[PDB]
């Protein structure tokens, strides 16, 4: 059950892509749809990242509902690794591999349309070039282990190695480290590694508007076959010409241009799938003063979730009250929720679902 990944609240997805797959120009896409740096006074954001709103029906219709003062989505960060850089050639640099490890998850970037051209040629580069880099790591850690072990008994020490092998074996093997199968000692010792391919992906095969819209392209069921061999991780068509496009009209000449070319976007989809892939989630509270969605790692249990909002709630931590969507959708108000004996009260065990619409009684 325990997950592999970062012990932290504000995670991100980096842009990973062999040159001329249009990594820039995704990212192009999210900047021109990302929410202005002013609005997170906490933070710097540096120009090569990007913050994009989580699209979700069921916050939209909490606030037809409640009409509230405050209206306040969950977001994605998004980070472009090229911008950064610009190494010889065949693949990513070190400098590029040094990046990713900051990253939470990858959005991998995939040429599929013609003007050589091999997706899948350049998914085994990618796979095999950061491997190679995650091998490179932990024999350094195999090396500085022994090295400690020698002159002293720590029993720590011991676990870590016997580990670190497994990881070399599995690694050597051709295997990514996120697909193995740890128990949870071996995923506490691996999130303080932050290995490459311990981060999740989703595959954004980026083809011609025309291949996109008539759902059909010749490189995709090699990749897809690739992909269900590999994982099986979520793959995910789209179009940089036709995103772009579409992002510089006008709301009303887009519509019109979907309509009449039975056409859409795609990227409210990659939002999601991406905040989902890097272990988020998020639940919603919702009243007149406010619609919010409050995001958390998936496993956060109640109070942990409290906390998020204010630190009293976790100290003082008494029950979560808690209402299911589709219940609330169904009957139609929290009343007729309450009448119907569905609003529950959930304990300090209680693992919070996406979705979950809260209210936390303290103290």
């Amino acid at each position: 059950r325990p997950i592999l990944g970062r012990f932290s609240s504000h995670l991100k997805i980096g842009i990973v892509g062999l040159p001329n797959v249009g990594k820039s120009t995704f990212f192009n896409i999210v900047t021109k749809l990302s929410i202005p740096a002013e609005n997170f006074p906490f933070c710097t954001i540096d120009p090569n990242e990007a913050r994009v709103y989580v699209p979700d029906e069921r916050f939209d219709w909490l606030c037809q509902l409640y009409k509230p003062k405050s209206e306040v989505s969950a977001y994605l960060e998004i980070n472009d690794i090229a911008g950064l850089v610009r190494h010889a050639g065949e693949g990513l640099g070190n400098a590029f591999l040094s990046h990713i490890r900051a990253v939470d998850g990858i959005f991998h970037v995939l040429r599929a349309f013609e003007d050589s051209v091999d997706p899948v040629r350049d998914l085994e580069t990618i796979g095999e070039e950061l491997r190679l880099k995650d091998i490179e790591f932990v024999q350094n850690k195999i090396d500085d282990l022994e090295k400690s072990m020698k002159r002293s008994n720590d029993k720590q020490l011991k676990l870590e190695h016997e580990l670190c092998e497994k990881v070399k074996a599995h690694l050597e093997d051709g295997k990514d480290v996120r697909f193995g199968d740890w128990k949870s000692a071996d995923i506490e010792i691996l999130n303080t590694f932050q290995l490459l391919t311990a981060k999740p992906v989703v595959y954004l095969v980026n083809m011609s508007e025309k291949d996109y819209q008539r759902k059909k392209n010749k490189f995709l069921p090699k990749i897809h076959a690739w992909v269900q061999e590999h994982g099986g991780e979520t793959i995910i068509p789209f179009s940089c010409a036709f995103e772009r496009l579409l992002a510089d009209m006008p709301p009303d000449e887009a519509a019109k241009y979907c309509a009449e070319n039975q056409i859409a976007s795609v990227i409210p989809k990659i939002i999601k799938t991406g905040f989902a892939a890097i272990h988020l989630i998020y639940f919603f509270t919702a009243g007149p003063d406010e619609v919010k969605c409050w995001q958390i790692r998936r496993q956060t249990k109640a109070p942990q979730a409290a906390g998020t909002i204010h630190t009293d709630f976790e100290r003082g931590f008494i029950c979560a009250e808690v209402m299911k969507f589709d219940d609330l959708k169904e009957l139609g108000s929290e009343s007729a929720v309450k009448a119907a004996g569905k609003y529950r009260q959930e304990g300090k065990t209680y693992v919070v679902q996406d979705g979950d619409i809260i209210f936390f009684k303290f103290n």
